[PDB]
């Protein structure tokens, strides 16, 4: 049997008082992590190449998760069971080389480290031919689907309230890799196409989305004994909500209390991504990221957001090290055009299995210092139906009570261990 | 580690919109399963051989089952923890080649693939003398266990309602297997006794079946490169509503508001199956069902149902093929007299690693069509207290509401990989 | 990958009627577990050492616990994930053979088998330096965490129904091992400083015991090819309610009805406990516990609980035995002077991997008898508002309702595996 997974489990502390916290920006779609995650998460990977023959085989693969607030012992959780494929490569004689593959499954997905942050994922339950060889580079083609909550109705209301079904969206993918444009870099393209796919006889509000694009492209190059990705995507109506390839053509969304509303996406996405990890002698390792994400939507209620950070981790040893990040981020509502921004400021001492900055497992023992000042925040007081603003941005101080962090200071500290394999 | 399960996961659409749907006859116990099937199921084995001393070992075997939607990536869910048995072979002098086990263990299932229909299932916590050689055959005695929810009374009321207590059924089992009644046929005899299991002043309702008998009789032909099965199991009272082996002796129901009512069940099932696969030249393997399954109820509330089916696979290479599957069901009320039947056609194109109708991992790509014409359905409108009808066969118009599917069709079409291992 | 666990699993029966009861005294922290245990209960341990270099390695373990009634197959749970831990020995020139630690891990738990009673366990999230050669003995530092499921106000209220917010504890451990005192002999000594972590502005109720210590002397002595351990702890206040390592500085517990009581645990606990396994001669093996265990509330609602039991294995053949438990309880009320007591007594015959009382897998078939006499219980009837007495010991016939087991008998019977692995 393969054993795979990742896991991060800890211990640690606010300096203010009790448990460890967290800090995010309110608006931004990701944290800093070192010495900034609050939970055990676990996702154990039991595969197995169940037959070859020559060239020929078929892999199984699975995938369990587990989230749990690891401030106990026991812990009972609903697992989340997120792969059940079977990779079938080279079965087609006239397209070599290639896989084809089905059943629940991390399809390819692109990310930045240190913020945690998936920038292309279309993974789900789903099917596709693989690395097709298309002589300048290897074409893919895939389909998987996602469903929302609700947001289908089985008779045409005027009442959103009516729109509880569950809708199924699908993606259609088409990449294609590898293409040298330049010595020691890389191109991908892939294009994405997401549609609400609706039952016989149902409808969607008016006005809904329902379908829409993701357009990117990614460039690897090849530096400082690592590399470089310089992505830009363009998302459309439908897959600028979720953003990572995903749709949701529906536009409602509901509150703790059953309460449809909506969250029309019609508008536009625009990523312009750049991150790597760069070695620079014998002690310094450096992980860094820069972006600028911008949702423009139709409603007015978006956000544009950037962030910048830097990981340098310099080595003592070959398995001792101090690593320390540095991140900020910054992000304006598109409603009402007031900031939120923070600052944090990790320093962690590690011990690795490896001379990497990408070397897990890792033990760290690190302390976290994060400062804040938000003007704004989402209204999520009352309910879809008490509420008309609810779920919209609005000022810090708005009507009198107070929305967003505030302008602050904490400060944390504890022990982690992180490992992938 | 010993690494083994099955799982089953795909993508599909259903012809005339939305997600793949799958049909199943109202009243039949079953579905002809190829390209009608819509979840990611998967069942998890991690066993081990602990202790071996020349012919004596002993055998660690879990279980855990996984079922999903399949609608979503991120799919919390509770797992069924359905096996944890240990079974030491060889430990006794005086009873050589058995095996003495104890724990959750699935015991012995006899099923139907393409229906996925158990037809002799006992599994459950349990424990039992397993394959002593008598000579003639191998006889084989188990004990297991299920529960019903509810259906008895710490006191004696005359209101259902009251019969709330979960209710432990127990089995004891018998079989005498391997005996060559013929040249190339075995003959498997089994008989099962049933009964619920009372604590010290419980109370079952008045008229409870309590106990019951499952007999059942299997012979195992060597046929074609393959074999067939002819069953015939004759099963009464207590042992007539799950009709695989396990025990309902309270006859109580519960609706989902919490309602007890009354669902009888003495009477008696006889179920006349034959099925096999067979290979006929290097290029054709099919498998084929035909049963029929008359349960009759002192309440009038059984059904009488036939079954039909064969999958002929065609080889086109030792690991592409084309499968197709035909099945019919037909159930006929037994306190309405009318019927519901359905015809399900469907045609696969597969790859497998392996040349057999049985070969797994499996990744087909199909297309199928379903057209029913269903004349009565259950009432289930209302709430155990509401209705006095609640749970009977009735009319497809009844009372001007609806019941059953109705006439109709649907195709539906896509991808899905399936496997053993 | 390493495959390691617990399991235990089986069928079983009441005298008097229905599934298989479990007897347990009111007011005992534990039960005599020979033919009375009432679940299957597993832990599924996968893990492996994820790097080595020479003396250095990093060894990657995780747990995820099952619990299931055993009353049928299919028994959908919230399993537990306990461990997810990364431990990485010789890391440390300057402190060689130690290991540091983080992440969930059962941490160095002492526990008596045959009543199952774990008692210096502090395991959960945390972190550790480890077995630190320190001459004459090995010393090890390590920081768990609990956190008590409210018992915190966001303000300062009267009332304690006010006090509903989630509460951190921390355990700073530190112990001392193998220290050879006597030839034969060693000694352990440790202790544990926990205190209640309140969040900025939280506070805890008035009076709220906040903090406390446990201290742990435990002396291992060689015997009759076996050992026998010594322990005598002490603890104070919120020590005492859990009573194994872990704190409870807040006092509040809620009912069913959510509502918060004040379970003040000022007080101390003594504890001093003597239990081993002594093999003598070829055929014979038993196991042995004695306790005496103190909880002295300020409060008066403690308890003064005596244990005493013998498990004699007697050895027919290398892997058949006979093994017979007799254990006896006595809890006597802090509050109203009363004594709760019992007397079980199993004979069981097993079949077991191994020539040990220690050896698994086992595979039982035993008869229980249980006979009790209480004359006290915990008055839970009502609701922490409805009731003033809500959690308090009560004579049994208090205010002409009934509290505890009564006087009675039973006896049980089943067969049962289990196993570590
Ligand atoms: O699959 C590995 C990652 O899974 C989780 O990520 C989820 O949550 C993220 C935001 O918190 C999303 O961007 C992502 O799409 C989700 O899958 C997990 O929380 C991560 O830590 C894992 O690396
Ligand atoms: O254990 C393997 C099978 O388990 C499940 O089967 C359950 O559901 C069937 C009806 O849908 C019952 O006949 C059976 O007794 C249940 O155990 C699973 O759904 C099947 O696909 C598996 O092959
Ligand atoms: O981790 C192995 C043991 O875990 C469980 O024990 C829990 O319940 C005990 C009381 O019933 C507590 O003393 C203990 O702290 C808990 O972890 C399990 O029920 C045991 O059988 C296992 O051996």
């Amino acid at each position: 049997v393969d054993f795979h997974g990742y896991a991060r489990s800890g211990i640690g502390w606010t300096g203010s008082g009790g448990e460890q916290q967290c800090f995010q920006t309110t608006g931004a779609q990701s944290k800093y992590r070192l010495g900034n995650e609050c939970e055990t998460y676990a996702e154990l990977k039991l595969g197995q190449e169940v037959w070859k023959e020559g060239d020929k085989s078929f892999y199984f693969d699975t995938n369990v998760a587990y989230s749990v607030a690891q401030q106990n012992d026991w812990e009972a959780t609903d697992p989340a069971f997120r792969e059940a494929n079977v990779q079938g490569k080279n079965l087609i004689e006239w397209l070599p080389g290639s896989t084809i593959w089905a059943g629940k499954r991390f399809y390819q997905r692109h990310d930045v480290h240190m913020i945690d942050f998936y920038y292309w994922d279309i993974s789900g339950p789903g099917a596709g031919l693989e690395n097709i060889d298309v002589g300048f580079g290897k074409l893919s083609l895939a389909a998987t689907r996602s469903s929302e909550a609700g947001g289908s109705s089985s008779f045409a209301s005027n009442n959103i309230y009516d729109y509880t079904n569950e809708t199924a969206n699908d993606v259609f993918d088409v990449r294609l890799a590898q293409m040298e444009i330049n010595p020691g870099g890389t191109l991908e393209l892939g294009v994405d196409y997401g549609r609400a796919n609706l039952r016989d006889n149902y409808r969607l509000v008016d006005g809904a989305s329902k379908d829409g694009w993701l357009f990117t492209a990614e460039h690897t190059q090849s530096v400082l004994k690592g590399f470089n990705k310089f992505v830009v995507q363009y998302a459309t109506d439908s897959m600028t909500s979720q953003g990572k390839g995903l749709s949701q053509g529906s536009g409602v969304a509901f509150d703790n209390e059953k309460f449809a509303y909506n969250i029309n996406n019609n508008g536009h996405m625009l990523r312009i991504l750049d991150h790597g990890a760069i070695s620079m002698g014998d002690n310094w390792d450096m992980m860094y990221v820069g972006m600028y994400q911008d949702i423009n939507w139709d409603n007015d209620n978006g956000t544009k957001w950037w962030t910048v950070g830097i990981r340098p981790m310099y080595k003592w040893t070959p398995i001792m090290s101090t690593v320390m990040e540095i991140g900020y981020d910054n992000v304006e509502s598109q409603r009402t055009g007031d900031k939120n921004n923070q600052y944090k400021i990790t320093l962690a001492q590690q011990w690795q299995a490896g001379d990497s900055i990408w070397s897990r497992p890792a033990i760290r023992v690190f302390a976290t210092y994060a400062k804040w000042d938000e003007k704004w925040g989402y209204d999520y007081t009352g309910n879809a139906d008490n509420n008309a603003n609810f779920g919209k941005a609005v000022p810090a101080d708005f009507n009198g009570g107070s929305f967003g962090r505030g302008d602050s200071d904490e400060w944390t500290f504890g022990a982690q261990m992180e490992i992938w394999w």
